[PDB]
């Protein structure tokens, strides 16, 4: 990860970063994966939320949660990633979600027929403070440096809202407690009643600024250094996306830039839809809203895309399912090739036709890429929500966690041979690579090989564009030696390499390549005569799912 | 230390503080030392931070800096505060402050006669640069956790900040390079070129706040995490109060408030003196001005009184000498219990005279107190300085350093029986004591009786409030007994401590008790006869210094 500060230097000096994990299977194989996931961002949507539950199952499912340092999020995003952050556990976290009133998390306190927001606040501050308390007694008893002073101000925090709680007769030790308390409305009123006693902030003497009485992003913080090491984890590193109405754009609150602010007014004002709430209010006076409905969420600062996983609902059903899409472009792409190969005919020997472009198929990924966008089809869940239908909350759940799993799943993908990994992925994203133990004898030997490759496509490209053809096939036809005789590749894995390598460089030279060979392929079918365009051409169109699969038959025989 | 957001709480139930600590000496003796010093305030006061020098070789040679966890100031003392918060060590410091040319530090690229403050600013980044650099590079290989993260922003923005330095010219290894830097001008011009060119702030692609490129309050802490353990307390917590001239109040920034402010930006702003620079202005647009010309300098939060040393310097010689002060009042509480005595024949037999009152000595402290105030006279060093007279400066700097000494050695005091230190105390101080363990065993004995005195003290008083005076004797010559009998003192211990009780008495009373004796002493002389009050008044002008001291003879005898 780089700051945006390293980006104003004359001369940056690239750090080394991780996009990729090159490991060696028991099989004896390579596969590539994705790097530990770092950081995980929920957009906005208003209470489409509810499928935030699926997919933070399918994460618990796969260890991937536990690796986070970061979270992010703006409307129900960012409740959930709040309770995330505060380190709750997922049977708890899944017990709040689907079972909270939210019909009445909507206070009449408001105005002109909109919540006023302080209620919601106000059971968000009970549960941080019930998930935290936990915690706080998770810390052994030394406690020795300024580990003094911050585990004063977390007991004294907790402390005033006992306090606060116990002459209003709430208790709260537990998630049901707080779910209980959410049902009886004459006890919600107590809480607001409570809890609003509670000042927003607190000036000195010389009216310097003092520590907030509410938990804060910053106490978020001020736990993770007490907790001991195998459980600094727990508590992550929340930011909270709002919309700055007088301002007119988004601001971001975060555990680094304002560790000062009120998790629970933070999480509440990026909840706080136009529709169903009256604006929020900073202490500078500025008016605050939901943090989705002005624009998309920023990225998490010192992490890459490929660290990061973001998570973005969206009400109906415009998106597709990932592995019908997959299926989809497949069955496309397979359809391509055959209409290649059956156009033989008409291609080389006589017959009226032309053929289309690999550019009815640029879509088509020729070298490793990672895709960290999990979509999620609300369905009938819309930002207004008055349907806890046990039906559309249960689709909206599942179809979540699917969606989290199928992404999850089109990370890894394994080779056969190095040398095959090592071209996909390219030289270039190599060194950014965490290359294994067991790997790294042959990850290099193929790599260097690798380069002698790369030198060559791109000489083609080079002597291309300067509009120089002369040397296309020699150079082609060198790479193809280096794939038998110097990487000693099967006949198939050649092929596959080779189809790759060609498409690369059709790809680096924009269907320049593509365009020559059908010219030279059309001059010989002039001339009577076989070319050696031919061949190029039917690994161009070979199927790309062929080219990275282990099938072990040509691309004819490629069924799927 | 409490917390002003514990105030807020109905039953506010009183956390266990230290601000005494009682031990007992080889001697076989009990002494009464503050506790240790956990912050230190630096007050404004211009170019009078010569002196602050003095007063932290003081610290030093006393060991009172590594304890420290807190360092708070404003003008001058912002950035002494500041150098001292980034770790760096005294000989350093030394040679910074003396030697710095604070004549060339004010640019002339200001306007209407007065510095901008951009290359104040610019000398300030050079040097948390080169302090924090080093530091930096005394962590350890490992660098696990989330600590990944903050190492790299750090080891980014030195990086930014050497690129730009080095394009420039420029190299600082040590406190040396800076000091030769500063001067040379054109060197000084090369280095406002290089820096100025750093962005205030830096936003992104959906104008997110993005980390501030140089180094901020928020760093140190970054710092101070990544550190081992042995060397964190080398790392303090920075506050820097200014005068926010727009809001026309002082706003204080801090590592736990405003960590994404510039640690230069902020102490030159608390430096920005109306007299000598330009108003500095914030991101909100607001103008800031110098720390200390519109207030004093309010207390860091966490903290009690008890733990924080504030040096406060003055111009001119308006201050008088601590020791000089001390021997002031010494003489003149024996000159009180010279005339009180020598004026008993008129006072019990006759004669034409008429008592003063404990009223012109109220002046006396009647139970253990700690004075962190510590004074210094900068002589005619003012806020405007052009004049580093190599004396007026050497006699600024000692001067600053001796009194550190004076008001450091002012704390410990030493007695000899442990009922004595007790009753000095208080039982009420008594519970906010960090006792030792050879002493627990007769402290806690003699607790037993000086609860036993107290009880007997507040009644005197809670009866003569009510108007009856019928058992204030009797119950004085309880005390006594209990001091006689119970603890079991020698004469003169008990003189001195019944001496105490007696003057106790006469605070809690508010001077209730000696107008009483001095009526029975009159009413007693005009029936020609003795009286038991005569006994106790003469115990009542006692000299304090006497009672306290360990002189071993009866007040008469008391010299000093």
């Amino acid at each position: 990860g780089s700051m945006k500060l390293a980006e104003i230097m004359t001369k940056s000096r690239k750090l080394k970063r991780n996009l990729l994990e090159i490991s060696k299977t028991e099989a004896g194989q390579y596969s590539v994966s994705a790097p530990e996931h770092k950081g995980l961002v929920l957009s906005g949507g208003g209470a489409k939320g509810i499928s935030y539950l699926g997919m933070i199952q399918a994460l618990q499912e796969r260890g991937k949660i536990k690796n986070l340092t970061h979270v992010s999020g703006a409307s129900a995003g960012a409740m959930t990633a709040s309770i995330l952050a505060v380190g709750m556990d997922i049977k708890d976290i899944k017990k709040l979600i689907e079972g909270l009133d939210i019909t009445k998390l909507l206070d009449n306190s408001g105005v002109g027929f909109r919540a006023r927001g302080d209620r919601f606040r106000n059971i968000l501050d009970v549960i941080y403070m019930m998930q935290m308390k936990k915690h706080l007694e998770s810390v052994q008893q030394p406690i020795p440096p300024e580990q003094q002073m911050n585990y004063g101000i977390l007991k004294q925090k907790i402390a005033l809202y006992e306090d606060k709680l116990s002459r209003a007769g709430i208790v709260i030790n537990n998630v049901d407690d707080i779910i209980n308390l959410t049902k009886s409305v004459k006890d919600l009123e107590k809480l607001d009643k409570a809890l609003n006693s509670i000042p927003t902030e607190l000036k000195g003497a010389k009216g310097e600024q003092l520590e907030n009485p509410r938990l804060t992003l910053g106490d978020l913080g001020r736990l993770r250094e007490l907790l001991p090491e195998e459980n600094k984890h727990l508590i992550k590193n929340l930011s909270v996306v709002v919309t700055n109405q007088t301002k007119h754009e988004l601001e971001r609150y975060s555990e680094d830039t304002t560790p000062q602010q009120s998790i629970a007014q933070v999480v509440q004002w990026s909840g706080a839809h136009p529709v169903l709430f009256v604006p929020g209010r900073n202490a500078k006076g500025e008016y605050i809203a939901d943090g989705g409905i002005l624009d998309n969420m920023p990225e998490i600062e010192g992490l890459d895309r490929e660290e990061v996983l973001c998570v973005k609902a969206e009400a109906g059903t415009a998106f597709e399912d990932r592995v019908n899409k997959a299926k989809q472009s497949a069955m496309e792409a397979i359809s391509w090739f055959k209409a290649r190969m059956d156009s033989l005919v008409e291609a080389t020997i006589g017959g009226k036709w032309l053929h289309a472009t690999s550019s009815v198929l640029n879509r088509e990924k020729v070298y490793y890429n990672i895709d960290n966008m999990i979509y999620i089809n609300t369905g009938e869940v819309t930002t207004t929500n008055t349907s806890p239908t046990p039906e559309q909350r249960a689709r909206a759940v599942k179809n979540g966690y699917d969606q989290t799993m199928q992404l999850l799943d089109s990370h890894k993908q394994t080779f056969d041979h190095p040398l095959m990994a090592i071209l996909y992925i390219g030289h270039d994203k190599l060194k950014d690579a965490l290359i294994d133990e067991k790997s790294e004898k042959e990850i290099f030997e193929a790599s260097a090989h690798a380069q002698a490759i790369l030198h060559l496509q791109e000489q083609i490209v080079k002597e291309m564009n300067d509009g120089d053809y002369s040397s296309v096939q020699n150079y082609l036809d060198q790479i193809e030696d280096i794939l038998t005789v110097d990487a000693k590749m099967d006949d198939i894995q050649k092929e596959k390499a080779f189809a790759l390598c060609i498409k690369q460089v059709n790809f680096l030279s924009e269907g320049k390549l593509e365009t020559y060979l059908n010219k030279v392929e059309a001059e010989a079918k002039a001339a009577a005569e076989p070319s050696w365009a031919t061949k190029i051409l039917n690994l161009l169109w070979a199927p790309i799912e062929w080219v990275v699969s282990l099938f072990k038959g040509p691309a004819q025989d490629f069924k799927v």
